[PDB]
């Protein structure tokens, strides 16, 4: 079995996917759910291979077995030119965001807010914000903590999917895949735009990037980041460009996962995957571009330069780093999930 | 070792094989095996000299080192003037075969219906169909793409087995060789003819030769040419007269492969043996035909006119062409075999 099944999380992503399995002529294929916690079951099943997630999906699938392959890789302006696939990764920030017409909104008047977050259990978008609003409030009730939200994956009959406005004709709100309108990077941060929530919690990459002619969809063409500011632990406020002493974290780089029997060679397929078609690979643009999603954000992150190789072969534990799996571990105490209970013995 | 070893599958091509074998004076003699897979073991292992393989065999008998010899040539119309057996090769037209009855059946509405197939690993009956519906529909999992099939050659207990019937027992149900009921050409049509199975890939020519009188058998007969269609990777339905316009692929003819240091010995003895029992020969039909099977095309179809030379001498590659090469290989990315497996290293 040649092929590298891919898992595609939603219809949009499954297309993508349909299209990388045919210009490739089957040295990948597609299998999809409707989660991300769905495919990582097909993973686990052997039903699927290997699908790229994002740090805190990783330590999911880390606690069921699953092991990190290749990690998504963006620009850089330090160290900014040895190879793509071997120039270490620097992570990303993860902001909290407002618009700046807004005022008396900070970090210390969050409480009884609205808020946007990519999904439920991702990391900027959930588990950095909860994880330091549980430290610091000091109690499990995160679920109230906040007035009403946009929280893909939550319980659609509670308050954190009240806000979530589903696909085009309003079906199936809060499911955490790229049909719900709010869902995601791009989906948090539109929530914020249209004005339905008051913070959205995202990745400094993805203000920049649906700000100012970036991104030419009609809900953001119009974006100014004038219009915006980032929330700091100070109390205080700033723009955008100082995100880097205005973000609430450091996150590791989305990162594709497979089993462990099938690590090399979904490595090895990939390598050559992206030769062929990543940022510069022979046939990108003229044929596909396993990195262009229009923004969508689908399979990859659209501003992804190349997967690049892990220091020796990590597990979910070294790659995601010592202090995230901790920040991760103790607001999991708050809650359960079905897959880290169904999988908890294989990690005590 | 003058003697050419001729491989035969199945106790029918077996009757066959030493009828003619008594005639050609031992010139010719004859092993058996279950099957085309099995028969090119024994030309490897050397306990058989050569048979004559669908084109898809051919990729795998080409695998292990075998090669082409001579090329089935089938009656044209145009290009007459030339001998057969040095008069350029046309090859067949696969195509997709429904009753006209059953209506709203299209390229597009497969899914889940009941197939016929000629045998797995063959090249109308499989690669061809197989790989197309791989390749849209961007999934290696063809075992679950019709409800039912009878792909003679599958696992057994599997349900691309289900539908296939064994011999006048009710024995060997699902082996790809001739006393399979709905093995081969023959009986992939026969299968849709008898209504156990809706669609049906097979060549152009199988349905011409088996309705309106064409076979005198009892299940071919009374067949009508028009209750039929063929279906159109467009969507549509054209009449079998439109094999030109409606067919999936241009297959290359079958040929006979052998070892490679036998290759000019069996082209020699062939091309005599032709002369004397071929369509032409001082002793068709007095003694014995070489080309006739009784409408079962045992060893070579029964539409073979000679069995024709082939520019230079050509690898597999060359012979079944870039292309179709291609198409299987991708195919093969969603299964294995224990044949190519081996092989892979085993030949020189
Ligand atoms: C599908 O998968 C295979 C990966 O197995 C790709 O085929 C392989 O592609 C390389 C090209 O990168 C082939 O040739 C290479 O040539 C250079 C010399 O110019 C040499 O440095 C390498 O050692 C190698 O020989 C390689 O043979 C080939 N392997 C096979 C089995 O075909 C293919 O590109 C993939 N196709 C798609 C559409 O993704
Ligand atoms: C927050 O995210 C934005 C967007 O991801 C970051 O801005 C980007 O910064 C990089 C360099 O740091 C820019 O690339 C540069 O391009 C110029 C040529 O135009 C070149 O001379 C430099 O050497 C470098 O390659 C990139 O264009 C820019 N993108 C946009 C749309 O502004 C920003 O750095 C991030 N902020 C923090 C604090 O990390
Ligand atoms: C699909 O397959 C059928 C059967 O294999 C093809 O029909 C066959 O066509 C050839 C000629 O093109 C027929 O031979 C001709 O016979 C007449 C005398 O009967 C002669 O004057 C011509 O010069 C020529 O030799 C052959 O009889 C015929 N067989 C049957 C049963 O109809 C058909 O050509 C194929 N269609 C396509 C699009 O390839
Ligand atoms: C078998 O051997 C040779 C071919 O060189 C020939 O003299 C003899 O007639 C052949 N016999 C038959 C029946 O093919
Ligand atoms: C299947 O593969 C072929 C190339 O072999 C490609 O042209 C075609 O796009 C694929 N199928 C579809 C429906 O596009
Ligand atoms: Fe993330
Ligand atoms: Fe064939």
């Amino acid at each position: 079995y040649t092929r590298v099944v891919w898992c595609a999380v939603g219809p949009e992503e499954q297309k993508k996917c349909q299209q990388w399995s045919q210009q490739s002529g089957q040295n990948v294929t597609c299998a999809t759910a409707s989660t991300t916690d769905d495919c990582i079951v097909l993973v686990l099943k052997g039903e699927a291979d290997a699908l790229n997630l994002d740090g805190g999906y990783i330590y999911t699938a880390g606690k069921c077995g699953l092991v990190p392959v290749l990690a998504e890789n963006r620009k850089s302006s330090k160290h900014s030119s040895l190879d793509c696939v071997l120039r270490p990764t620097e992570g990303y920030l993860a902001v909290a965001v407002v618009k700046k017409a807004n005022e008396g909104l900070t970090w210390n008047s969050l409480k009884d807010k609205k808020s946007c977050h990519t999904a439920v259990d991702r990391t900027a978008g959930w588990n950095i914000p909860m994880g330091l609003i549980v430290n610091q409030t000091g109690s499990c009730a995160f679920d109230e903590f906040f007035s009403q939200s946009c929280a893909p994956g939550a319980d659609p009959k509670s308050r954190l999917c009240a806000l979530c406005a589903g696909d085009d004709q309003g079906l199936d709100k809060c499911v955490p895949n790229s049909k719900e309108k709010y869902y995601g990077y791009t989906g948090a941060f539109r929530c914020l735009a249209e004005d339905v929530g008051d913070v959205a919690f995202v990745k400094n990459d993805t203000v920049w990037e649906n700000t100012n002619g970036e991104s030419t969809a009609d809900w953001a063409k119009n974006l100014k980041r004038e219009d915006f500011r980032l929330l700091c632990l100070d109390g205080t406020r700033k723009p955008v460009t100082e995100a880097q002493s205005c973000h609430l974290a450091v996150a590791p780089n989305h990162a594709v996962v497979s089993r462990s029997d099938r690590a090399a060679h979904v490595e090895q397929v990939l390598l050559h995957q992206q030769a062929l078609f990543g940022k510069n690979g022979k046939n990108c643009p003229d044929k596909f571009c396993l990195f262009k999603s229009e923004t969508k954000n689908l399979l990859f992150n659209d501003n992804t330069e190349c997967l690049a190789k892990l220091g020796g072969r990590p597990t979910y534990e070294e790659y995601l780093g010592t202090e995230y799996v901790t920040a991760i571990a103790n607001l999991k105490k708050c809650s359960t999930s079905p897959l880290l209970e169904a999988c908890a013995f294989l990690t005590r």
